[PDB]
């Protein structure tokens, strides 16, 4: 369990209330965004959470340079193979933590971002279980 604090994630930002809607549950568990491998959506297919797939919302966006530290929060450090992370739906770089338990407060330095608007996609995959935590950042990038 964890998930992407800086710049905000969609569940982030409506953990700490920061949204002009009401999320429902996922504003008291921001870690809990868990689903099988393999999918390229907000909310991974957790139906629970299918808040996080509507883009009708007025979700915040954030301002960022080109390069950016990102920053995730785990609560429970599970082994991971890699971290994955998707520009508009396609891969942009890959870390490999080769299977090892990560820190729990964990950066990563993203390069090459496009400029305008765009949402990024945080895959986090475990290695001894099926499933990955879901993670979308609303982005203007300068
Ligand atoms: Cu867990």
């Amino acid at each position: 369990h964890g998930w992407v604090t800086d710049p905000p994630s969609r569940q982030a930002l409506c953990a700490s209330g920061e949204t002009s809607f009401d999320c429902g549950q996922i504003s008291y568990e921001p870690q809990s965004v868990e689903a099988p491998k393999g999918a390229t959506t907000c909310s991974g297919g957790n139906e629970a959470f299918a808040i996080l797939d509507d883009n009708s919302k007025p979700w915040p966006t954030t301002e960022i340079a080109s390069t950016v530290d990102l920053t995730w929060k785990l609560t429970a450090p599970h082994n991971t193979s890699t971290w994955e992370y998707f520009v508009d739906g396609q891969l942009h770089q890959t870390f490999d933590q080769k299977g090892q338990q990560p820190p729990t407060s964990l950066t990563h330095t993203l390069t090459d971002l496009p400029t305008g608007e765009h949402t990024i996609l945080a895959r986090w995959n475990v290695s001894n279980t099926n499933n990955a935590f879901y993670n979308c950042m609303d982005v203007v990038v300068s």
